[PDB]
């Protein structure tokens, strides 16, 4: 309630949102899992059809600076992986795309389309490993269209075109040898909708590939537990959908799975602890950013303290048991 | 390998086996459980393409004299589980419950096609076409007497809507298709399910559904090798390399058909049939010595096989019992054409 207030004031450690955060992991754990596997199943079931009565997507800006601090410098918005503790936030960016890259069997010469491409993290690092390829990427975002074509420009890249539109409405006959769908279908709620207009842009013996955060088992609506739940209110003010790692084998009508992973909470939270790292490290010049772009150094403050919880309270998260709880699941599909 | 010699000659108590084969079950649960998710699910995905390299079924005078299946089995003569709402549930209740279950899961309706792939001695068959007389129910059999014990049912029971067709399911042929499919423990003898979903779903008609359901462990999936050097279930009850599917193995089999629903059902159901198995057996164990050294000509064939049976019954009872029957269980997954 008022709960908040005080930390936006700076009045619990970090130590006791972790211990928060802990409370609403476990009170979710207990409302997810049920004694039996046939519960278990009916439950996951349940959900997925109800998936299918909703709207693809809700029909509802970061400043640049401040993602050049927090994030690395492919502006991934997404997890790296981390061979290690020692991994760099950096290097973590560049091993994720690497086995993106792999476990799409992207090849030289194959035309690319990558769903959502942010800042153009995989477009611009797929455009540059192959420059055979041609790399279409699509954003609602004109901020992150022109800072791609910027990119381009100075790397001298002539092999990628930024289409701005949203990917819900975007309709063309041209088909594309492989898609990426990295930390999309976070932002989707029919999931059946979502992969039968995909699939009319896959080629012929095209492959689609789609990274999410999931839980292990069950999946779920973000609406609060109890009257407790602050930290659904808080970070997510407009309801979003927290997959299970299994969810997408049941929305198979026009795509076809070929290979599915998984990878440990253990990556995420990694990731989300240097963001909240980097951002620390460099908390002076976040709050001239933020001051400048939100326009009073209180909402500057507001923001600012958003963006640690949010890091804060998702590295906690996703290192529930060793990273077995919450986690990223990675699925391979073909056309038809 | 002598441990069966003494078993058939009646040493080794109930009790011995029931023992031996939780050993084995945990030997099993320890090499198919993993650390971490990743590699739990890469098992299963590794263990699925690689059926997609196979035969559908392997190819093969191992057919049993039914008056030992009227004894041991029940009413309808169903060689699958019945489901038991209770412990007070009898073998000939449990099959017809879970045959109405199929009727409800599989949505029929009267008036509509019906196609029981591995019909047996036809319990869904006969069960359907005496419930829906409006339904035409073609079932398949590769086996002379199966057909033959239906089509006399029929006769006594005096229905004109069951077609039996003689014939191995994995080369069977046709241009017919079908508003309702059932296979009802038949991937159990299939290793390749992507090839057998193929083939069915060709059967399907336009809007036809297909129920399967099968026996699973829940988690993970595998061949019967022998695990260590002291495993003797496994090549004592399959010496021909069938595979235990896992739960939710047929979500990666969607090339040629789509999940409409997916149930799993506990393994405390086809323990407890397997139990009643064996009683039934135990309490005409006499008349039962007697079919089988009348059919298989030897007093010794006898035994082995009155023990094969038994022991079959008892180390399955165990096995799907485990953990208060949540690691062997059935699925049971709806299909549509896709
Ligand atoms: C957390 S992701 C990051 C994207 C990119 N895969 C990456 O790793 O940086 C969110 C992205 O999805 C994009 N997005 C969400 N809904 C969209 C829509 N309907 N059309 C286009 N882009 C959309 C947003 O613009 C945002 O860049
Ligand atoms: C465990 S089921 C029992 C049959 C029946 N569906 C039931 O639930 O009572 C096995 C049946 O599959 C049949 N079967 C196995 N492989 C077959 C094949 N290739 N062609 C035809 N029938 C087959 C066998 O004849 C056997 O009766």
């Amino acid at each position: 309630a008022n709960l908040i207030k005080r930390i936006e004031h700076g009045e619990v450690s970090d130590e006791e949102i972790r211990g928060m955060m802990k409370i609403q992991v476990q009170k979710r754990l207990k409302w997810g899992y049920k004694p039996t596997h046939e519960q278990q199943l009916a439950q996951l079931v349940t959900f997925a059809q109800s998936l299918k009565g909703m709207e693809m997507a809700e029909e509802v800006e970061i400043p640049l600076p401040f993602l050049h601090i927090m994030c690395g410098k492919t502006l991934k918005f997404s997890p790296g992986y981390f061979k290690d503790e020692s991994t760099t936030l950096d290097e973590s960016e560049v091993y994720m795309m690497d086995l993106y890259c792999e476990r799409a069997q992207i090849k030289d010469g194959q035309s690319i389309l990558d769903l959502g491409c942010g800042h153009g993290s995989l477009t611009l690092h797929v455009a540059q490993k192959y420059r055979g390829c041609k790399v279409t990427g699509i954003t609602n975002s004109v901020s992150q269209k022109e800072f791609i074509m910027d990119q381009c420009k100075k790397l001298d890249l002539s092999n990628v075109e930024i289409i701005l539109e949203d990917v819900t409405k975007f309709e063309t006959e041209i088909t594309y040898d492989r898609i990426f769908a990295v930390a999309l279908i976070e932002h989707m709620k029919n999931y059946e909708l979502f992969l039968k207009k995909v699939s009319t842009w896959i080629a012929q013996d095209g492959l689609l590939f789609v990274e999410h955060h999931c839980h292990k088992v069950f999946a779920y609506q973000y609406e609060p537990l109890d009257e407790d739940d602050w930290y659904t209110e808080y970070i997510f003010p407009g309801t979003l959908v927290m997959s299970s790692s299994s969810i997408l084998l049941y929305f198979q009508e026009d795509v076809s799975v070929v290979n599915h992973w998984t990878l440990s909470g253990k990556h995420p939270s990694l990731g989300f602890k240097q963001w909240l790292k980097r951002l620390d490290d460099n908390i002076d010049e976040v709050k001239e950013i933020f001051e400048s772009f939100y326009g009073s150094k209180e909402k500057a403050m507001k923001f600012i303290t958003y963006w640690r919880v949010f890091c804060i309270a998702h590295s906690q998260m996703y290192s529930t048991n060793n990273g077995e709880e919450w986690m990223l699941s990675q699925v391979l599909f073909k056309k038809k």
